[PDB]
């Protein structure tokens, strides 16, 4: 039988990563309230997740990595997000950054992972930094905000624009060690508080050429690390769809948890005005069903999209324009469905659900935040897909 | 690569049913306007569809049937509905009735198919008929409305209640020959006009016991025809999910066609008031994208659900309560999504789209009709699933 | 006490126009089915409406006109649209055209109304005609589509572009007699069938200068007829808001009728599947309530907007940019709300509601058509208002 | 008319609305510290009492204004744009006086001859345990969510008494500040500054003259009926005035959200592309649609408030149909306002969920307006639906 409401556990030999996630999930769930107040992922959470080996999901096998398929990894992030969304969001990125690093030069990867096989990077990819072309690389200055999981990373991936002969932008990534930047704690947010999305301060940071890759090169299989792992089912693919895969996975996990949490609270629900047991009233049952249907359809869309990624990576096949537009945008539609499904239940949840002692309130805020990321903006994604479907050239105003 | 916007053609070393449908589709599409005025499926349509052998999709192999999987059949109905929704709706039922008949006694099946291997049944399943218990069977009287494809069927399946010991209802089906009823032409409708959903008039019709099956028996593998086809991947399953599988397939096919038709009309769209080319304006592009996403998610949900049916039938496994509730209700949610996606485009289509000479108007009306069937009522389906998810007993008020 | 669900009848010594409409409404309602098949307003309808004097709503008092306030007239069109939407739509335009004509020269008005005080115009305002500048006027050629009520009008108002000393478009209107054009019957539509929105064929039609007005002049109180009626509470105002006021009035009336019709059908609704009396089930009651609230809010917004028009006309005050944008766009938002409210009920109405013998089907089609007019396109209206609210220059691409 | 906010009343001298507008920047600047304080700042209460808003529904004999419902509601709308919790708590401190005006002259004298500026907070859900003693009752219970309770001198408390038959008699008791403890358990994610703390009642004696039946105050049968024969506001059901502030707050949040979103949008740049994007088409259309939606919500509310005003003027108690509309229209308006807020929050970007953004506060507060028992739209849809279909009321909800 298939499962509509959550992930089917893989029927491989031994314990799958998903089962290991499920074993530690109650611990992650119990830490969620203090994680929220800590404004970063608790050390225990990172320790438990690294212990099961999730961080090595997209690390090359030569360094002791797993090279998990996208569907399998994404389902782990979904399940994790049900316990603590900020943990799942931050940890997802710590994981997906390794997929990117695997496309940099062998020398950078050796430098990161021969030293420390458990080392991860955080990131801040919006090109706000100022770049000076020196010889053998660049000097970078800037405040690099919203680096989820940055307190727990040994490196950071940082986005910047370099310039052509002509003066056209060359969007590039640089990998820098923890010692090259200061983490400034300005993370005071109303959602995914435990993600620890603090700012990275870069003062005259020298980045050597071998630690810089063009974004377009990593979209098109033209970076320094292309061809390093000829048996890989995951590295012969655009970087960005893997990088950003966790945002919608977190959204799905929140939404699936919201349904469960709402069902739990509903059973014993009484009317304050009349004293009537009201948990199983028709309007509430129909909201539960419709939100179940809506997130089941979101899950189905995501599962089909992840499978498409998996197939492309297996065949070492870079996607055409049409599938790329779907890969870019489907996840944003899924996020939009998940927020609707969460909102349909929050609207019927009563005043007690906005109290600090209610989980619903946390799920509600975190869900809305999944739709607030630049990559999940659906107005942008609708225009991207719409233009592609109509055979128009991409709008450079968005990406 | 996977396909988000329509069906992937089955990858075989032969011509699949889907490919054969695609070959005849332009003929079906060109007949759609006269089909609409005829208020029944044109003879040419039936001839073309029977010629490729689609009617034998769920007929047992012993009688020359195909025993198609549900996913493969449903995709044929989706594709067909893009050309003519009424044809797809009526023909789908002519096909799915054979799956039901395969659960009746060998004697009835022999009687239908040894005589004529190409014989089909239409139906009218709402138990409005009056039943007299005589010996060796019943006498049935009643007007049996909305029998799609009835002009083209040699038999009819008719629903009626028989009665306990206790005064309880026993919902039953009777298969009767064309000679036992009159087709009264009262089919004057505003959607799926070409379905020919005319009424069957039954005057003192004697139905012998061997041509009567209990509905519950055909839900639970307890009917006279159970175990007849031990190698079958499709008959060891509840009848109703196959019977009613075409409603949402038609809805999906209309919605996928609506997107294409809207895109075609949009390219050259000029503003009457200002004289400016407006086809590629941002609002229209975003509607196109969102309706594309919405029906892609509906397709994904349906494909997952059909796969679940296929797997259950393969294993001869009757579904548990939870999956049954999903099978019953997922299709209604998908219909609801498809109508939303159609409506999003119709709202932006302009006054010319409500003219008789526009296809959009036909797609719009036919789409809304798919949500109007008793089986696709989403209020009913939300209550059914909601109650099941909350561990409540089924509401006998609906089914 | 106030009324949320329909119009309050004006308290005046004497029978108000609204009461007179209410008296003849059952006759209009009973003619609706044959009106639909006739594809134009039945002679009896025109006769009844002219008998109560509604056509003289916006005709100057000097010619025997009423000079009704916009709110009072709009409520008559709302009530009328509950009986027959096509009649209300066509007749509304026959009425509002007189407001426009009142801004042309005294000579044209004398020519129309001294001859025949009961004479009306239809229109086709999209500037598709080809214009030759001759002396003393123009020669116009073109097919002028969608002229609602044209079979019953003695004149037509026709839109065309003239050109500047410098080649800039001068959007203009010409009033021509019935003898100058052929009505071509190409009116085959799926909504407001009884509007008789046939095409006007113009072959080398000479229009003298005194029968031509600039649109901008009639927006800004600069046309030949400005200042003719110094005591008027209605003529010192932009022409367009009155011209186009009937589209949303018709939408409101359809929506208010749909609620009533749905309530009537619901009372006795039995389940075909089970036999239970289901008319008063919770989901249906909530749809009834929400559609009641939604159209009450639409009515409230329209009433406030009509009052704003009434006040401006009373004071002879031409609206500023902000109020003009609201006048232009509020009606389109109201139409959008009314269609949502109709759709919420149609979705729960069952298969019998799509039969030709059901009124719901007619209300459903006609409602959607109200959202299909160029003036009620909400994508256009959202951009118009949005740009104004943000202090941006108007987009010439729309109007 | 004005579509986007209230028209200021044209009177000689200053209207209450103008006075609200004068103090609004002070209320707005206090909103962040009000949020952290988890109650209305003393300065806010002082400013609002100084302009005399608390005396809106107090009888004229005690120095009250007897404001019309529309005029009062528009003051709460405007106030909610600056601080939603302040508006929400203060609205209730104001509307309670309308209720108190239906109690006995003796209770009113006792409250207002003593202190003309005295107000009540409330907790109306009948969770308390009642002992019938003689000359009144003894009440025990935890009475949660009493907005503005730190600033009130009295509390109105809801409880069930019983019939000869054992039937529920839903009643209200007015008790002094000295008879209860304010327990600070107010830790919420919206309207934080409302200070909706709990009232602890331990063996509180309430004398009969301080108890009124809810139904009596719905039907003009309470002890205070007929006390103010010239009043344009007291010959009316209590509950529609009591609960009028919830939707007023929702409207004010929504109208502010539009303004705040417009302000942030002007200079908006894409992080990934560095393009000025504030005036892009999708954002303009969201601004317009949210403007239309809250304009229609305002129009519906204004019409409903006018209907209340007219009924009160004529001393006319509403029939069943208008009562159902009065009960439910405000909940539909709240639902529209939240949609309008959500349409803008969905396009607002990640910076809008930071603590230093106002949008985040408006978003949370808006959703909370839809979370009150009186604004539950599922309940309201059933109430209206049943009435429209000629069915008897469902006792399961009210």
């Amino acid at each position: 039988r298939l499962v509509y409401t959550h992930a089917q556990t893989p029927d491989v030999s031994g314990v799958s990563m998903l089962e290991k996630i499920q074993q530690i999930l109650p611990q992650i769930a119990k830490n969620a309230e203090s994680a929220e107040q800590l404004r970063r992922v608790p050390d225990e959470n990172i320790k438990l997740l690294k212990e099961i080996g999730l961080h090595r999901a997209f690390q090359p096998k030569v360094y002791g990595g797993l090279e998990m398929s996208l569907p399998d990894f994404a389902n782990c992030i979904v399940t994790l997000a049900g316990a603590c969304a900020g943990t799942a969001w931050a940890f997802s990125l710590l994981c997906t950054h390794s997929h990117q690093i695997a496309m940099f030069s062998k020398q950078l990867q050796d430098e990161i992972w021969l030293k420390d096989p458990d080392a991860t990077a955080s990131s801040s990819i919006a090109p706000f930094g100022k770049v000076e072309e020196v010889e053998g690389g660049i000097i970078l200055n800037g405040d690099y905000g919203w680096s989820s999981g940055c307190d727990h990373a040994e490196y950071a991936i940082v986005g910047f624009n370099r310039f052509d002969a002509d003066g056209n932008k060359i969007y590039s990534f640089g990998v820098i060690p923890r010692s090259d930047y200061e983490i400034v704690d300005n993370w005071y947010a109303q959602a995914i508080k435990s993600s620890g999305s603090k700012m990275l301060k870069l003062v005259n940071v020298f980045i050597p050429e071998y630690r810089i890759s063009k974004a377009k090169d990593m979209m098109e299989g033209k970076s320094a690390g292309f061809g390093l792992y000829p048996d890989s089912k995951i590295f012969y693919t655009p970087y960005r769809p893997y990088f950003a895969s966790g945002f919608s996975a977190v959204s799905l996990g929140i939404a699936e948890r919201m349904i469960e949490a709402f069902k739990e609270k509903q059973r014993n629900r009484v009317r304050a005005y009349t004293g009537a047991n009201v948990g199983l009233a028709t309007p509430a049952l129909m909201r539960i069903a419709e939100s179940t249907h809506q997130v089941a359809a979101a899950r189905a869309l995501l599962e089909k999209t992840w499978e498409d990624h998996r197939i492309h990576g297996l065949n070492h096949q870079y996607p055409n324009k049409e599938t790329l537009a779907f890969w870019r945008t489907n996840q944003a539609y899924a996020v939009k469905m998940c927020i609707e499904a969460v909102d349909r239940l929050m609207a019927a949840a009563g005043a007690t659900s906005f109290m600090d002692n209610s989980e619903l309130q946390r799920l509600f805020r975190d869900a809305h935040m999944t739709g607030a990321h630049a990559y999940t903006d659906y107005d942008v994604c609708a225009q991207i897909l719409g233009r592609e479907l109509m055979g128009m050239e991409p709008d450079p105003t968005m990406v």
